[PDB]
């Protein structure tokens, strides 16, 4: 059980804020989350922060943010969370426009390792997307409305697997190499129809090799879509991973 006062709050990190944190009696440096409890109320869904914290403290991967704990204050709710140093991939991707194909690939094996240990799991995440990925001290990737990332199978509300972090793989890769997603519209409307009619064109500068491996993780069909494995096997990642 934990409490306020074992924590100097520290510089704002972002239903509320998250802080640079300090354990008073380890000096251990993290990333405290706060949240109102009346936000969380007001929504109902204390339920599935209940369960995610059950799920998210239960697993152990270099390449997934570590919640360490959590604890509920007077109106308040604690999470205290790893902290990530580098910032998040989105920051990194809007003051570098693109990426170029060998951090695309590091990236995407890291996040094909971290996904395919969630999937050994039984736990599927579904929204991975560059706000969602984090940067360790050493550079590497850690995963912690829009579109964007959803398959045709998950918008349409039909019944979805496993297969469905395969695409959002498939979108993060594109956008990625290209800075923008390949979906992407002005609107919620016009997305939905370019998503479900899978409507992408790739820029010039796109590699064949590229191409070839975003064009497969972008399959209508679920069951085309390649197992992870094969990600991590397929030559343009083999040329250009770390
Ligand atoms: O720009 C900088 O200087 C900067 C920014 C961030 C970090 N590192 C860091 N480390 C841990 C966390 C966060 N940021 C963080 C920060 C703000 C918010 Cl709104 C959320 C989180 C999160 C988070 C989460 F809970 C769900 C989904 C995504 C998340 F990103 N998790 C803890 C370092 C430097």
């Amino acid at each position: 059980q934990w409490a306020l006062e074992d924590f100097e709050i520290g510089r704002p990190l972002g239903f509320g804020n998250v802080y640079l944190a300090r354990e008073k009696q380890s000096k251990f440096i993290l990333a405290l989350k706060v949240l109102f409890k009346a936000q969380l109320e007001k929504a109902g869904v204390e339920h599935q922060l209940r369960r995610e914290v059950e799920i998210q403290s239960h697993l152990r991967h270099p390449n997934i943010l570590r919640l360490y704990g959590y604890f509920h204050d007077a109106t308040r709710v604690y999470l205290i969370l790893e902290y990530a140093p580098l910032g998040t991939v989105y920051r990194e991707l809007q003051k570098l426009s693109k990426f170029d194909e060998q951090r695309t690939a590091t990236y995407i094996t890291e996040l094909a390792n971290a996904l395919s240990y969630c999937h050994s799991k039984r736990v599927i995440h579904r929204d991975i997307k560059p706000e969602n990925l984090l940067l360790g001290s050493a550079g590497e990737l850690k995963i912690a409305g829009t579109l964007d990332y959803l398959p045709p199978e998950m918008i349409e509300g039909r019944m979805h697997d496993e297969k469905v972090d395969l695409w959002s793989l498939g979108v993060l890769c594109y956008e990625f190499l290209v800075g923008k997603p390949p979906f992407e519209a002005n609107t919620y409307q016009e997305t939905y129809k370019r998503i479900s009619r899978v409507e992408f064109t790739f820029p010039d500068f796109v590699t064949e090799g590229a191409r070839d491996l975003i064009s497969r993780l972008l399959k209508h069909n679920p069951s085309q879509r390649p197992m992870l494995r094969e990600v991590l096997e397929h030559p343009w990642i083999t040329a250009n991973s770390s």
